[PDB]
């Protein structure tokens, strides 16, 4: 399937463990997609300080289209020094590596794939 409807934990920045996917744009992505293909993939929700916090590469999920079961349809836009690699909508939050953080809450998104 081109789409797979996902329910992403959503963590506090303070509580995760490892604040990233690893050091290149390409592997950023291809670990992010990796851990939501394992269900092993959380969200923090960016707000005043949360990035400098996480490691970059950063990968977004970013709103694709404006939402099928109550998934809001996201593509992966990854950010290193400044630049983006992907164009899409608004940050919905940034991806992380879940490793049994307690989440705050759930979000249900459809994954470009």
């Amino acid at each position: 399937k081109t789409h797979v409807q996902l329910s992403l934990p959503v963590l506090q920045v303070r509580d995760v463990l490892v604040r990233g996917f690893g050091d290149s744009v390409e592997e950023v992505l291809s670990e992010a997609r990796q851990h939501l293909k394992d269900g092993t993939c959380g969200l923090v929700e960016v707000e005043k300080g949360v990035l400098p916090q996480l490691e970059q590469p950063y990968v977004f999920i970013k709103r694709s289209d404006a939402a099928p079961h109550g998934h809001v349809m996201v593509e992966l836009v990854a950010e290193l020094e400044g630049i983006q690699y992907g164009r899409s909508g608004e940050t919905l939050g940034v991806l992380v590596p879940h490793v049994g953080e307690i989440p705050v809450a759930y979000r249900k998104v459809l994954l470009r794939k």
